[PDB]
């Protein structure tokens, strides 16, 4: 089993303008989230380990030569494209869950909106690999051998962003099911 | 196998303000119909038993404290949440199916609108179980040992609705895929 | 496994109103492709053969009674619906890939687009079959036991168009993850 993911905050989203003034048909947007997460029947949710890491895909499919993004200022020329991610809190999606990736050597670096180079008429395709939760989930434990009624949950937020004119600007997002994240 | 849902009649959604007279990002809005159908692979379709429980589970997230609902008259004080839900039939999308509910004691019920509440920066999950179809799918009957041509199946809605000043409007729908509803 | 689907160019589709001269609401649209796709654990990637018949089913619920399509003359009156399916590119999204379909006769035509009838208040489900790409991916060769890092793939583009006026206007499509297209 998948995990799935939906449109998070589309009322939001900025749009992109070509060198014609023209703007750009909505770009195709797709998340996976591959290695890392098990669906759990008695828990009703996916699971991970906080030692394990995940791994996220996303296909950005570009279809035109993008060179504006449109702002409430108005068109403002693109500086580069940044992917972004994090978890939020299901009881409190105002607070953030830092995602980690390990290096090499075991290290943990917080993750960093990375640039990408999305290129026209192209699918680009962008794995991120060796991520951590910086926290687990709280209430994990069983009650009664049921799930904690007080069990807690993160969402994943993935977001295609654009740097233009000293702000960031959201092109297109999605957000996971919810998530338990346990220690071992 | 697990049933697919689809945004429904998203062009006439109403949307949420704050206090601050601020539009509120998009609700995230995810169904899931767990216990109660199965998928046919000769039918190609997801089947129930009109006999049998099933189950429905709906995640709200709502992101900032909505206060307003914005409508044709401008924007109007929320009253409060409703959840609704009901069959429509595919042949005439025009036709609602009820849906009822089995009390304690094996008495049914139909099932009408609840009343949500709704804390804000949370995800709420909201459970609606022991549900059933009010009727069968007409022409369930195999025809020469393949399926009627004439089947007819059902799509389930589930509508998170605001009232407000006296009307309600919807913030959030999902239609499924079809369904046959078959009896014993 | 399923092959998923997500919305094509959202921002670029018509709208329809009917004989009041109110928009109708969106119309439900969901495709499925059932036989002819196999998803590759080791490609991470859904695989045909060019050999192998395809099939693709679309159910478009109309939810009322359509009579004009909204366009930038404004509204114009509904002549037909049409459904047309191509690949485009992964790597070079501005180009088709024809989708062929076979005859009785194991002839082959190049697949044009196919008026729909869409009667009001209903599900209309389209099945399409004996379907062909007219090209494989490039590149789908093995290097150094590993797929290889130039692999190609398309995407299947299933769209619902309307005439009106001697235009033709996009009501909903829907866009597949990456396919490899392998010879015998």
């Amino acid at each position: 089993e998948i995990i799935k993911w939906q449109p998070h905050q589309q009322n939001k989203w900025a749009t992109l303008y070509d060198a014609n003034y023209k703007e750009l048909p909505m770009l195709t947007y797709r998340v996976d989230a591959d290695k890392g997460f098990n669906f759990s029947v008695g828990d009703d949710a996916f699971v991970c380990q906080k030692k394990n890491h995940f791994q996220v895909t996303v296909y950005i499919g570009m279809l035109g030569e993008p060179k504006y993004v449109k702002t409430p200022e108005g068109l403002k020329p693109l500086d580069c494209f940044y992917l972004k991610l994090h978890g939020v809190k299901l009881e409190a999606l105002n607070q953030s869950i830092n995602i980690e990736q390990s290096q090499s050597d075991r290290s943990k670096r917080p993750f960093n909106p990375v640039t990408v180079n999305l290129p026209p008429e192209q699918v680009t395709k962008v794995t991120v690999g060796r991520l951590h939760f910086s926290e687990t989930t709280a209430n994990n434990m069983r009650k009664k051998g049921k799930p904690n009624p007080d069990q807690r949950y993160f969402m994943l937020v993935v977001a295609l962003q654009a740097h233009a004119q000293n702000q960031n600007y959201t092109l297109a997002a999605q957000i996971s099911e919810r998530i338990i994240v346990r220690a071992s």
